[PDB]
């Protein structure tokens, strides 16, 4: 039973499979990264550009158009660049596999043909287009300092939020790039 | 030297060694980490009565009374190290382990035999900080004063609450790294 032979050969050849699917796995990490980096890269520059859109209305005349128009194509740019896994598809209870690893609030799972990917999950964005709506009227709408300062609070809080979830997404790549390492060194440190 | 051949009782036998090797780095993780938890706890109560040593518009200081608890925990701790738990070791042992850890981390001591013991310099300088203060006891510090040193003082604190938590870190990936090795073994078995 156990008396089965292998060669010191068969062994390099099974590590080196090994190798190339955790590393398939990091590179899965990596794109999942670089992919919310520039999403949030292109949400502060639009954070950065409220400046100029905001103009005094003792209160404050916001362009809702501005700001809104901004967040469409922000949201509309990251229709088709999901998380996972960046070319084709996969099953619906694989993509749930890595919304699962990558966490429930960076990620959300959608089908794109046939089968299931893990899309950027858009929900500050959504939730900052619906709190512009309910500011009625048509082009600018004119807010007290308070609820402006409300509000700007809220735009801010879920910047936040995709902050810290850029920071831990990050965190875990980094952790699991330390894993592969120290695992690689490992196995070659054994028949060494 | 590729056409070598091994049982699979040798591939067994191989991989447990690796795995009780590595569970020799997780023996001085797991010590390491609890030694620098309870110390950091026990600076942590500390931070907790700083709120009865501080009053009223100006601040009063107990400097002291400060002084003598930052000096006392780390007399605590002089004798109780980051690594070995128990006994010595050599100095390219002790300064191998340092590197692991981080040289910002720990200490290498000298006991007849070397220890890595727990760098405490962010004491050293929470106590000079103190020490830069006024004189006799208690010390009266207008709001601009206890703005700096507090500053500085919750610097020192965090860097303490960083240290401890990359170390944790370490230590849940050296686990997990323990953990992967068990579920190949596992596997090679059936």
């Amino acid at each position: 039973d156990g008396d089965q032979m292998i060669s010191h050969r068969e062994l390099w050849a099974k590590i080196a499979n090994s190798i190339n699917d955790i590393n398939e796995y990091l590179k899965v990490y990596e794109h999942a990264v670089s992919s919310y980096t520039q999403m949030y890269q292109d949400f502060s520059a639009v954070l950065s550009s409220l400046a100029g859109w905001i103009s005094p209305g003792n209160s404050v005349k916001l362009q809702v158009n501005s700001l809104k128009k901004a967040l469409e194509e922000l949201k509309e740019k990251y229709k088709d660049k999901p998380l996972y896994p960046a070319n084709n598809t996969v099953s619906q209870e694989q993509a749930n596999k890595w919304l699962t690893e990558l966490g429930g609030t960076i990620g959300k799972v959608s089908q794109k043909n046939g089968g299931y990917v893990v899309s950027i999950n858009m929900t500050p964005i959504d939730n900052m287009l619906k709190s512009l709506d309910n500011l009625g009227g048509n082009g600018e709408v004119v807010l007290d300092n308070a609820k402006y300062q409300a509000w700007n609070a809220g735009f801010s809080a879920e910047d936040e939020t995709m902050k810290n979830n850029l920071q831990t997404l990050v965190q875990k790549y980094s952790n699991a790039n330390s894993i592969f390492d120290n695992l690689v060194k490992v196995l070659s440190s054994t028949i060494s």
